[PDB]
Parts: C-alpha cells; sequence; structure tokens
C-alpha cells in the first residue's frame, strides 16, 4: 500500500506516509508544555505516524491563540519540548513542529470555554497584532493593532529565534504556519491587508512578510532538514480561481527559496466563506499545487479513512496525507489503516509490547 | 448504558464499568518501570476506563516472569509507580496494581524473544521455586526448587511488604495475583502440588497458601480500599466440574476472609488442556461464581466488544468488564465503546482537548 511506503525528504526518512498534523491541545500555561503534551504526543507517536508536528507553538506571547497555547519565545519554553522531541524519536516516528503567530485571530478563548475572543474586561486577554487594524468578525469581533515595521522586524527575528529553539531542541521538521487566517496568511489575503507600505498592496508586497520571514528562518534551520510551512491557497469566498493561481505563484517563490514541501490548505481569512467541506474534498486542488508549483505537499480535512488516504497517494495527489481527528480518536490510528488495507504484518506498526500480541489476536 | 454505570466498592467509585486487567510489558529493567509505561498507562487511562490494573508486578526479584518484569521488592521500586498511580489519577481513572510471583513460571524470556525458560548459559537467569519441584513442561521445562516453610514465610511476607509499598505509592485497588500457573495458583492445583506438609494434600492445605497470603495482605492494606484477586476457577483438564467447585468453596473462604472482589480467570497451570476459547465464553463461568460465592467478579479473554461487554452486565454475569488486549490496540477504547453504545455526549468520556473536537466531527 501507497500509505505505508517511507518518505525522503532531505535526510529525514519517515517510515510510512502518515503525518499527524500541528494539533493545538490549548493545555500549555504561560507557553510552557506539561504532561498533557508528554503523553499526548508520546501515544501517537507509538500508534505508528511516520511524521508527527506538534501543535501550533506560538513565537512570542501576543502571537499564542489562547492562554493555553504553547510557545518557543525563550530558551525554557524551548527545553521544555527536549522530552515530547526524545519521545517522538523513540517510538521511530519523526518530530516535527510548526511555529505560529495567531495574528488577529489572538488573544481568544479555548474552543470548550467559548471559542471567541477574550472580552476587554478579563484580565487574561492582551492586545493582538496584524497588517492592518480591521477585525475578523463574528465571534472574534476584536480590532488589531496594524504593525509597525519595527514589529515586523521584531516578528521575523521571533521566527528565527523560534526555528533556531526548535533546531537546538531536536526537531528533524519545522512548519511555519502561514495558514488559517493568522499572521502569515493575513499579510496574503487582500481581505485583511490594507496596508500602504512595502507590506501591502501588490502581490510582491503581500507576499514579502511571508517571503522574508522563510528566507529568515533559512538562514538558521539545516539545510538537510526539511524547511516546510502551511498556506491555505483559497478562501472559497468567490474570488477561488484568481486566489489560487496567486497562491501557487507564491508557492513557485517558495520553492526558489528553499521551501521543501508545502502543507496545502485553506485560508479562513474571513467568516463570509462557502467551504465545501467532504471526504477528501482538498485533494483535487493539493494535486494542483503540486503539480504546478513542483512542490511535494500534503493536505488534510477529510482524508481521515485508510482508503481516502490511500487513494489520494496513489492518484499523486499527497505525498504525505495528514490524519488529525482521528488520531485524538484513535492515538494508534496508523496501525487500525494498515490493518484495513492489509499491510503484512500490520500489527507491527506498533512496538513490540503490543505489536506481539495484536498479530496473536489475529 | 451498564457499561457506562458508575461503580462504588467501599470508598472507590470507578466513573464506569469498565476495567483494564493487568498487562505485562517486558519494559522494565531490574525491576524498575520508565517512560514506556508512564506513557502506556496514562495514555489508557485519559481513553476512559474507570479502573486501570497496573501488570503483574513481583514481589521479589525471583517472582518476575522475565527480566523485563517490573517489581515492588524495594522502595525504590515503590517510587518509581507514583507517576504512574497519579498520571492514571488525573486523568479521572482508578489506579490498581496486581501484586504477583511467578513460581515455576520464572525466569522466562519476553514473549517474542522465544517466550521460553531461559538458557542456564544465559547470564540473565535464575533459580525459580514452586510449592514441588516439578516442571510446567512444553516451553518451560525448568524444574523449580519446591518450597520450605521457611520460603513460604518469607514469600508472605513480600507479598505483605509489597502491598504496604503499594498503599505507599498511592494505589487504589489491589490485585494479588493467584491465577494463571504462578505461584499462588500452583499451591492450588493439584497438578503442581505435591506436598506433604500443611500445604498439599488436601483441599485446606492446597488452599492455606493463597488464604494466608490474603490474610496476612489484609493485614496492612486499607480496610476502605478494594482488595481483591485473580484465581484461576477451572483448568479445563477433563475436572472441570469437580474443580470448579473447589474454586468457589475457596472463593468463599476469600470472601470471608476480607476480599472484595474476584477476577475470575482460567488456571493456565499446566499445558496439558482444552481450553474452549470464544467470544465471552467465561461469562457463565464468572456468573455462577458470582451467584455461589455472593461475591463481585469481574472476567476478560473475550469480553472486548461494546455489545459482548454490555451484555455481560445486563445478564449480571460480571460487576465490571475486563478488556485487555482492545486497550493495546485503542488506548481510546472505552470512548469507542460509548460511542457504539449511544452513550449521550460519548466525546466526553476522553478529556476536553479531544472530547469537543470529537463532538463535532459527530
Ligand atoms: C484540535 C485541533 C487543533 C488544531 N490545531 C491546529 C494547529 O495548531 N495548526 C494547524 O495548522 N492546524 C490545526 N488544526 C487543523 C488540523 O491540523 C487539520 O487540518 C484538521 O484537523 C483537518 O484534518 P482531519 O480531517 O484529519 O482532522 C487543528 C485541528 C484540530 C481538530
Ligand atoms: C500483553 C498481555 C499481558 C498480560 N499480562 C497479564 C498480567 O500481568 N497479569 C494477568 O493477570 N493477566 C495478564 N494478561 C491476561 C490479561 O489480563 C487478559 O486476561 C487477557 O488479555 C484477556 O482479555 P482480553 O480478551 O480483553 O484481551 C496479559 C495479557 C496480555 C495480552
Ligand atoms: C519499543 C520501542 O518503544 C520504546 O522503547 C520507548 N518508547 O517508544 C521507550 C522510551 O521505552
Ligand atoms: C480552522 C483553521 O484554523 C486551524 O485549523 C487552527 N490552527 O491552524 C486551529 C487551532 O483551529
Ligand atoms: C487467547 C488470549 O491469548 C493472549 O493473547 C493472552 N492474553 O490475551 C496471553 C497468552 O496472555
Ligand atoms: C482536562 C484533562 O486533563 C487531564 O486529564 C490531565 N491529565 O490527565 C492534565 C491536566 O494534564
Ligand atoms: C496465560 C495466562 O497468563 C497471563 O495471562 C499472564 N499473566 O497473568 C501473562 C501472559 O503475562
Ligand atoms: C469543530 C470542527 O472541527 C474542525 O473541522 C477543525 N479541525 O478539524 C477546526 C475548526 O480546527
Amino acid at each position: 500500500s501507497a500509505l505505508f511506503e517511507p518518505y525522503t525528504l532531505k535526510d529525514v526518512t519517515l517510515r510510512n506516509r502518515i503525518a499527524i498534523p500541528p494539533m493545538c491541545q490549548y493545555m500549555a500555561e504561560d507557553g510552557l508544555i506539561n504532561d498533557w503534551h508528554q503523553v499526548h504526543y508520546a501515544s501517537m507517536a507509538r500508534g505508528g505516524a511516520g511524521l508527527l508536528v506538534v501543535e501550533a507553538t506560538a513565537v512570542a506571547p501576543e502571537g499564542r491563540i489562547t492562554p493555553g497555547c504553547a510557545g518557543i519565545w525563550s530558551d525554557a519554553h524551548a527545553q521544555a519540548f527536549v522530552p515530547v522531541v526524545q519521545a517522538i524519536k523513540a517510538a521511530g516516528s519523526v518530530p516535527g513542529i510548526q511555529i505560529a503567530h495567531a495574528g488577529r485571530k489572538a488573544s481568544a478563548n479555548r474552543p470548550w470555554e467559548g471559542d471567541d475572543h477574550i472580552g476587554a474586561d478579563d484580565a487574561r486577554g492582551w492586545e493582538t497584532i496584524a497588517p492592518s487594524a480591521i477585525a475578523f468578525g463574528a465571534h472574534l469581533p476584536n480590532v488589531p493593532r496594524a504593525m509597525t515595521l519595527d514589529d515586523i522586524a521584531r516578528v521575523k527575528q521571533d521566527f528565527v529565534d523560534a526555528a533556531r529553539r526548535a533546531r537546538d531542541a531536536g526537531f528533524e521538521w519545522i512548519e511555519l504556519h502561514f495558514a488559517h487566517g493568522f499572521l502569515g496568511q493575513s499579510f496574503f489575503s487582500e481581505h485583511s491587508n490594507k496596508r500602504t507600505d512595502a507590506y501591502g498592496g501588490s502581490f510582491d508586497n503581500r507576499s514579502r512578510f511571508l517571503l522574508e520571514t522563510l528566507a529568515a528562518v533559512r538562514e538558521v534551520w539545516p539545510e538537510n532538514l526539511p524547511l516546510t510551512a502551511r498556506f491555505g491557497v483559497l478562501e472559497y469566498d468567490g474570488r477561488d480561481e484568481q486566489t489560487l493561481e496567486e497562491s501557487i505563484e507564491l508557492a513557485r517563490r517558495f520553492k526558489a527559496g528553499g521551501l521543501d514541501l508545502l502543507s496545502v490548505s485553506v485560508g479562513f481569512t474571513i467568516p463570509e466563506t462557502n467551504i465545501p467541506w467532504g471526504p477528501a474534498f482538498m485533494g483535487p486542488i493539493a494535486e494542483r499545487v503540486r503539480r504546478e508549483a513542483k512542490l511535494p505537499v500534503t493536505s488534510a480535512w477529510g482524508f481521515g479513512t485508510p482508503q481516502l488516504a490511500e487513494a489520494a497517494l496513489q492518484a499523486n495527489q499527497l505525498d504525505l496525507v495528514s490524519v488529525g481527528r482521528a488520531h485524538l480518536a484513535d492515538p494508534h490510528w496508523a496501525y487500525f489503516a494498515a490493518k484495513e488495507l492489509g499491510v503484512e504484518k500490520a500489527s507491527w506498526t506498533l512496538p513490540a509490547p503490543y505489536a506481539h500480541w495484536l498479530e496473536r489476536y489475529r
């Protein structure tokens, strides 16, 4: 089965094509991860996935989505990830991390605590920053402060320092969070970027923050470890053909700038959209980005059955299949997929203390 | 659903009727558990089971099954369990432990490393002890040393010391391992016990080691925490009616000795048997023990589907359903069962960072 073929990118070899995409846990305190994350990540890595990308980890305190978000804005924050890196590697998986800045969608409650912007009377909140002083709307009404040129320099340096820390902590795969309506995506989109300086207006200017951040990270991230990004390539806002064409052109520039793989997603920049949710619906879009930009890709949002994942690889729509929620339901989902796809010795997707007995359960 | 009704025994309340029975991991070193066990147990506890009984933990070095078995024969060994106890509790499950002595089945290889008695030239092996100098046979040919009265006194004290260490580590539930052909079971069975002293021959004599060990443990284990045992009530050796009658009588004497619940199993004392493996095959046997000995029971060996578990509880065959291998396959099996049985808010079997999203997946 294609899902269980290894994948090599730079010096990193994944044992199969199953990637666990970044999934915020909202369980950190002051950015510091803890026993929640340690067990959560170690268990999923033992489940068999070849790559585990750690959740959106803020490059700066105001770049957290919520008060429960992980951070990597100090060396002490980075050192807290070391046992997670070690547990993922000990399980035979590859440890990655998504480094992030939530932009105008920051200072929000946890999803099971309202999911909305923290009110001004709640001392847990903080001022948000963005390309322009314009709110997302809906449940995120807080108007962000428009970034200064010094803010732009500072946030870029925060991404550099976050990448340096991720490198030194032993991560073997990095993903820049340029998707999902957060800071990077909001620089690209004309919905959110009304700037009149070098960072807004034209395609070159809207791309500039993302390309400059990529280039700055490229200087500190090892050439032999995959340098990746997540990017929303369309919004389902009635502008899809033009937006996809521009996003694919930006992907070409990412490739020229040393990007090794693109996690293809939806922008989620504004709420006034009509996303056609369905099984594997991103398949054709990821395939178009992969083929037209000539870059390996992953995607998510409905590939979480063994046959859907296998079909996407066979059709050369994806290079890795990201499977998120199914791994929250079952940390050993990779083993479940190996069984369903008839992999020889499927139980040995898991470590010996499980595999021995489940082979004989069979 | 009966499977998701709470259960109270002494001062302990389990949130549902799903118990994870003891399952050796073979990953300890010199009896000390480590990060294998920490993640393994914490992840299963977060999966939703109401009770998690930690694997057979040796009361003495020679009572391990294998060089990978956990031990609790010193205070340092007990302290290693504290983070496991606390992680199970933090997940909302109840931490138990099975304390054990492998008897003539000790000094064996891990199951995926031959599963057989360690060879005499292998430096990892040790001298085994048993009621009588008689080998199990088959893949376990080593002849054990017949225990003296001094050995009997010492092993009993080892069980006492282990129970006191388990108490201080914070376990809320203890299970004495009198099953599966190990030391306790082998004192009961005429196949393995040929003694001519007070500990062999008659039913009273064969029961004596088990009753005296239970009574000695009772003096140090808190009256307000469940005191349980696992015991093989038949062998499938052509002597089932007589053996089950004797085993049920011993269960009555365990109850008179303060036992709160019996984990009903098969003896596995000798290899020359014909065990009729099948779904829920222990149901009728556990029901007979429960009704005739008037004692709460659990059992295992084929209850690991949601409907089989539910049916056994509704028929009053069991008070708790032990589900072992299904939790190695999926450490969130309790959530899978809640979904299959149509429990309201089934996703909230899991902690919020999973439950919130799986409710909406639905
Ligand atoms: C709990 C949760 C947290 C998420 N956090 C992140 C995140 O930190 N970064 C990110 O890029 N996507 C995040 N996402 C989106 C997922 O990576 C993924 O795209 C989504 O779950 C769809 O894939 P699936 O259908 O396999 O679940 C998150 C999704 C969930 C359910
Ligand atoms: C890996 C493994 C380890 C086990 N270790 C123990 C043990 O330490 N003590 C015990 O009493 N039973 C042990 N058993 C037997 C189980 O507790 C249980 O009775 C068996 O797995 C049957 O239940 P199931 O059909 O739900 O798996 C073990 C079983 C397995 C698969
Ligand atoms: C068998 C492979 O798994 C392991 O050894 C492990 N984590 O995966 C540890 C720390 O014991
Ligand atoms: C809905 C698009 O945004 C995401 O997927 C996300 N992070 O990227 C979270 C934490 O929800
Ligand atoms: C029929 C069950 O066989 C097993 O796997 C087992 N436990 O589950 C053993 C041998 O310990
Ligand atoms: C909200 C549930 O969180 C937990 O269960 C936990 N351990 O289990 C923590 C706080 O780390
Ligand atoms: C075959 C019966 O033995 C067991 O289940 C056991 N412990 O009790 C193991 C395999 O470790
Ligand atoms: C509640 C819907 O869950 C999702 O689709 C999701 N990821 O899978 C989000 C919003 O991040």
